[PDB]
């Protein structure tokens, strides 16, 4: 799946795209996305204009925006549980592993991870209704 | 508190600032804060360009940062555990109350709450790192 | 009439959008506006940087734009004969008042008063043509 | 006057600043300022993006902020009449002619033309009071 | 040729487009381009805060998309070499004259002169390829 | 060399900092920078909107950033040769690399060459002036 495709998928446009590409995908069980992080974006002139680091809610929005791609493949996110482990910067290629928990008719629940290399700097569990 | 106090108190800054003023106060208790959501915000053309609602995790920034107003009177989300009730459009005002659970030395949980009209829209349990 | 609807009837749009809702409507008559201000939008970053300030000749645009509203319920800023009064910050609610004095097929003149509760802050007398 | 120095001088900033260059200065009598206008300003984009036309609003603006560099060699428009006679495209150059009335010591009224070529396009009065 | 005519032809858009109008057209032979530079465009923020300079790789891009106009009355940049011979400043009406060498079925070599009144400031020998 | 000493010694910012990182160093003679390209930056809504795809010039803009890094370890593009031999795409992790020719007092000429992966994507000689 490329970014063509990713626009396609994901509602959400500019300036509020997280993700870039599509890794690994596995319907209906595992998706692994990737997001470039840039100090050319946007959001890093706000966040902390002292030193660029990445907001936490906005890896939140990358990890949901990845599971709706796993479930495209109308969704809102109803609820989340997130621990922010470690910060993000310009230049880091933060992947983004989502692994269902299992889907009913109606509502969703996953396992969001998100990742720099191989350390970990974001865990959710999230949860999605239907409109 | 009016708005070139925010400024001062919040790290954030445009885009990515989400406190418009100050409504009550209560230090070391609780804090009750206003965001107007405007349709002309940039995050409205990215999130949903067929129909404007605000996005869940920039309602726990609005928390987040009311919450840092309400401590300094460097701090860092570490958690967030919440769920997104209802949704908010452009035109609507948005109420945000934190309720401090209690605080330590390196560490603050607090309660967040946010609100249009006496609908509450988004609850949430906020934790708070040092750095 | 709710803000997919304002869209659709104001040809502007972000970043030029300065219409959030409808509060009142009366066909040929009086329609009542709302705009948020929001220390988010982007002319704050621009106009007066030391203290955020709406410039007066926003507060005319929005105006015309809720005139336009009550018009299409192609028109264009003739004239523009305004007083401004007292000045709108963060965190204000614009009410934008329109009273038609008259219109006829080519032309229309209306009176134009911005209230930020029920303090005025704008009166204007606009005037548009057709193209 | 250089454009460093219509930075210093004009209190606005970007995207609020529409001064680019002072063609012809006359302290407490006259100044010809030019403004650019391009197709890549980020106001063309939400100001009707089916056809690029210059918001009359902005024109105004334009005036303001050459009336208070004739001044500065704390001004706020007070009130402003004005008729907006053709319009505006990218690619024109906009002429802005103010001619001082008379100042007192805390109120400034000044005569405003806005011309492309030696077309005029927008006439104003403009009066200014101090803070 | 008119705004609306170059926003067709020019497959880049805003915050990319950088050709206001059309000055001179020889179909097959010259093309005389207008780009107005303005202060209130969003690189003028970013290229050099302290003083602004236009970047000298968007005059480049000025002058490819004033030889694409040229070719269209899917072109991409093959190679470029180019001159920078003196700055362009907020203000400054740029001239693009775009001179084809001579167009085979799959590629174009073009001669670029951007110019300021008369002085020379970018001259450049650009290729084209097709996809 | 991180972020904070990449803002301070590349006289760009938001939005024409086209690097995010620094991997390799050398002084006096080779240096290796590291751009990652996201969705989410301004240039890709105005830059062929049909498809995402990186505008060469940037990718010079890059590499000019790239050796300024390399000197101050006020320059100024005098010159370029470039050939763009592949698309970057979002995603695309952009590799720097600058070669020093040799450097006299007033100026610089140096190798370019930007690579995805081991994909060369653009090589150049550019030259600098001082002022």
């Amino acid at each position: 799946v490329n970014f063509e495709e990713v626009r396609e998928l994901v509602p959400q446009k500019y300036p509020f795209l997280f993700i870039d590409k599509v890794i690994e995908l596995q319907k209906e069980s595992r998706i692994v996305c990737l997001k470039n992080i840039s100090g050319n974006e946007p959001f890093f002139a706000g966040n902390f204009p002292d030193f660029a680091i990445m907001p936490g809610v906005l890896i939140v929005e990358a990890l949901a925006q990845a599971s709706i791609i796993l479930f495209k493949k109308v969704f809102l996110l109803a609820s989340a549980n997130v621990r922010f482990s470690k910060p993000v910067f310009p230049g880091d290629q933060l992947i983004l592993e989502i692994d269902i928990e299992k889907v009913i008719s109606s509502a969703a629940i996953v396992k969001g991870v998100a990742k720099v290399g191989d350390k970990v700097v974001t865990k959710a569990t999230l949860s999605f209704g239907v409109a």
